[PDB]
Parts: structure tokens; sequence; C-alpha cells
């Protein structure tokens, strides 16, 4: 595997479908590395039960949390890590109302060199038991030597980029990282990085975050076929944020053209992928799996048109139909989705906070949140296209996408998951309702 895409271990399937996949354990075992020191970016955690995925005799090697919590819930977590000495805080700033820290990470600094893990998953124990998660894991990048003066620096421009999103948090337990990562050789780095962090950006700055950093590499790194405009746009997320009062204001006006753009010289098909409430009810966790899907009545009473492009959420190729996703992915397969032209996991959801909405007339993109993901271009492959796998686990140069093509749309009874409103016409595979 070139491109070390994983998902995440599920409870309940078959070996076959766990051969091949990753649990946080695995991540985190000695055989990745001799822990030194890890930084975990994230949404949410369980400090007890992420201290016990370590390996033991890594246990009490210093761990940094970076988290977006204020207030009663910074207190919160604060709590969580008090009885861990080794255990330090940083709170990124949310400077813009309504953002999030989103951004799903690990560095882990070993004897041996450095490793980043760009994910998906929440540090809870029902994020990694049976939900469908991404995992894209980095090679061991070495240590530079001591008076060695070398970039270390991949084609992609990864190291800088990294190197740039962190500087973005102005924090000094991240300056620290900043400098452990200049010292380490990420030459080998075949993805793009795609971020988002919060503000107001003009000019230069436009290109470097969330849609606008998208479009920015598919002008500069991919190429436009013949035909391009049949070649659909894929989203694929697990949560839904206020779009506007038609696909006019963003969707399709921002969002779907910078998801289309491929080199420097619309009819194009939009499939979202969004579980229904049947795919909820019938999942491993059942109705429970919608706590993990926030997709409030409020909002979604607003924008009923949205509906219309939601398709169900099916993973036979992967044996996980009935593990909920809370990956997020977008991608650009060919007209009978037998190539895609790119590939991209991401903890984005289909929002304007985590992607950017313009203002000021077109010429300033403002961002809530942060976000992090990484895209896989063809080029960076020397390849013009990647062959969809037609089986996940199942010549190389195929990529593993882990749901099946071509969506299906919902059926006219289907109906968005919505988190916060009851369903008690049927039972969920545990035997419950859904009463929020
Ligand atoms: O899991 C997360 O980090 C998360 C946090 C807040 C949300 F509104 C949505 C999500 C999601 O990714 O589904």
């Amino acid at each position: 595997n070139p491109f070390q895409f994983y998902l995440t271990r599920v409870s309940g399937v078959k070996p076959k479908y766990n051969s091949g996949a990753l649990h946080i354990k695995d991540i985190l075992s000695p055989l990745f590395g001799t822990l030194v020191s890890s930084a975990q970016f994230n949404y949410c955690f369980d400090v007890d039960w992420l201290v016990k995925q370590y390996p033991p005799e890594f246990r009490k090697k210093p761990i940094l949390l970076v988290h977006g919590d204020k207030r009663e819930a910074k207190a919160h977590l604060h709590a969580q890590a008090k009885p861990y000495e080794n255990i330090s805080l940083c709170q990124a700033k949310l400077d813009i109302a309504f953002g999030t820290h989103h951004t799903k990470m690990m560095l882990l600094l070993y004897e041996e060199g450095l490793r980043v893990v760009i994910h998906t998953s929440n540090l809870i124990h029902a994020d990694w038991h049976q939900k469908t998660q991404g995992i894209w894991l980095s090679p061991l990048y070495p240590r530079i030597a001591d008076g060695t003066h070398k970039s270390g620096e991949s084609p992609t421009h990864f190291k800088a980029d990294l190197i740039s999103y962190l500087m973005a948090y102005n924090a000094p337990s991240l300056k620290e990282w900043i400098d452990v990562i200049h010292k380490h050789d990420l030459s080998e780095t075949n993805v793009y990085l795609i971020g988002s962090t919060p503000g107001r950006f003009q000019g230069s700055q436009k290109d470097n975050w969330g849609h606008f950093r998208l479009k920015k590499l598919l002008k500069d790194h991919a190429s436009s076929m013949p035909n391009a405009e049949s070649w659909p746009v894929v989203g694929q997320f697990s949560s839904v944020g206020s779009l506007g009062a038609d696909e006019s204001k963003w969707l399709c006006s921002e969002f779907k053209e910078s998801m289309l753009t491929l080199g420097k010289e619309s009819s194009v098909p939009l499939y979202l992928i969004y579980p229904s409430v049947e795919n909820v009810r019938t999942s491993l966790e059942g109705y429970p799996a919608g706590g993990s899907l926030p997709y409030s009545i409020q909002t979604a009473e607003k924008q009923n048109w949205l509906h219309s492009y939601f398709h169900k959420w099916s993973a036979e190729t992967s044996g996980r139909s009935n593990a909920m996703p809370h990956i997020k992915t977008y991608m650009r397969p060919s007209p009978d989705f037998s190539k895609i032209a790119w590939f991209l996991v991401t903890s984005a959801n289909l929002s304007k906070a985590a992607w950017g909405a313009l203002e000021k007339n077109g010429t300033q993109l403002m961002i809530r949140s942060y976000e992090l993901g990484v895209l896989f271009l063809p080029s960076a492959f020397g390849l013009d296209s990647f062959k969809v796998k037609q089986k996940f686990f199942a010549p190389m140069a195929t990529f593993p996408v882990p749901y099946d093509l071509p969506p299906e749309l919902y059926g006219s009874k289907d109906r968005p998951w919505i988190w916060n409103i009851p369903y008690v016409k049927a039972p969920d595979t545990h035997g419950n309702m859904w009463v929020p």
C-alpha cells in the first residue's frame, strides 16, 4: 500500500473485515516506535480511556491534549487530566463565534523518528468500537543529523504546510512540536495537507485554508480530462450545518465550484452520502449511533432542498454497511465510478464553519473552526488517475474506497438522520426507540 489509508477496527464483523484495520492500541504499540512524547489533537476526550490505550511501558510519557473547550467544559477536561501528572493541555483559540476544534491528529515522537497520524475518531471508546472511521499513517520520519542542513521537505510541501497549520494556533506547547518537526525528514510524504483554521483570509492567504486550499491544489496538481463535466463529485460526512435557503447560497456556488476544479484552464452531478434513519436504526449500535450524527431539526427544516442530494450509507466493499460513518471523505469519480481523480479524508463535515464561506464581496474567506485532512492526488504517485479497489480488503495502484459505488439515492420513504427528534415507530437492533 502506497496510500497508508486505513479503517478502524469494528467489533462484530468477521475477521476478514478487520484484517488490515487498525485499533488505537495498534497505532500506539511499541511495534510502531519507542514513544518519547505525544500530542493528541481532538474534539472529545475520555482521558482515563485514552491513557489505557497506550502501552503500559509508555503510559507515563508526556502527552499534550489539544482541544477547544471553554468555561465549564474546559474545567471538566482539566479535571479529567489532573490525576495524570504527565498530561498537559493546550486550549486552541476560537475567537470567531460558533467554531470548534475539530481536527483529529496524533504527533508521535519516538526514539527512532517521528510519525504523524491524521484521522477521524474522537478519543472515546464508542468512536473506535462500531463506527466506520478513517486513518492516514505517515511514514516513520527519521531525524535530520545535528549539523546537517537539509530541508526535509516533500514534493507535496507537507512539512512546511504542517508547520504552517501549527503556527496558526500561536501556542507555546505547539511551538515545541514545530521545533520537533523542523528536526525531522518528511520528504517521503506523498499526500497534501488540507487544513482549516479560524480567521478571515484575504489576498494571498485566501488559498491557505478550507475549500480555497482544495481548489488551489486541484488547479496546480490535477489535470482536466475530456468530458470532465460528467465526472461526479462525492461528499460523505457525519454532520450537516446550515447551508442557506437554496443551493445557490453556498453548496453549489462556492463549495461545489471548488470541488469540481481540475487544472489551470455546472452540470457536474453532486452525490452527498449521509445515513438515513433506517441506516441508523439497523446499525450495529442502533439509534445511539445517531448521537454521533449531529444534524438538528432546527437546521434541517430550513433546508429541505438539500435532502434531494442525499444517498444512503452502504459499505459492502468493507463489510461496514452497519457500522455508521464518522469518517468524512470527498472524491471525484469517473462517470462509471471505475476511477477517481482524487480522494480526501478529513475531519471536515458538510459545514460552512469547516470549509469557509466567502465574505466582503467575495474577497475574504471566513472559517470558524480547526479541521485537517489529507489529499491523495494521482500526480503525487506518478499516475493520471486511481483505479477504484473493488473490495476494500482484497496492482497496489488501486485506491481503497471504503464504501460502495455508485451511491444509492434515498428512497421516497427514507429521511436523513436528525438527532434531536424522536423515532418510536420501529425498534433498533438492541430493542429500543430513540427519545432525546
Ligand atoms: O465528532 C466530532 O468531532 C464532532 C463535533 C461536533 C459536531 F457538531 C460534529 C462532529 C462530527 O464530526 O460528527
